[PDB]
RNA sequence: CCCUGGGGGGGCCGGGCCACCCCUCCCACGGCGCGACCGCUCUCCCAGGGGGCGGGGCGGACUGUCCCCAGUGCGCCCCG
């Protein structure tokens, strides 16, 4: 005798973020050389000492 | 008008214009300079190399055989 199927209306609420981005391409570019330039730190400095 | 019934020329007067020299419109094309809009990006620049669009904000996320201090995007707002 009722099968409508009545909906909750929704709306209640707006924010938007949870999870992680994409990084782009300059920003993993110089990821790296910066693990290149820190090898290389405890290459010389780590060895000559 | 000219030469011997014949011959050779000049013509008759107004109208505008392609135009002929002097002043004026709209286009087509080409060049230089200027204005603002849209789109693209980083050079002159700046603290020989080097470091970029910067700078600031609301920020917000991220990176490092770990110089924990340094580095990189993106949203917005404003000038170059």
């Amino acid at each position: 005798e009722n099968p409508v199927y009545e909906k909750k209306p929704k709306k209640e609420v707006k924010k938007k973020r949870w999870n992680r981005p994409k990084m782009s391409l300059a920003q993993k570019k110089d990821r790296v050389a910066q693990k290149k330039a820190s090898f290389l730190r405890a290459q010389e400095r780590a060895a000559e000492s």
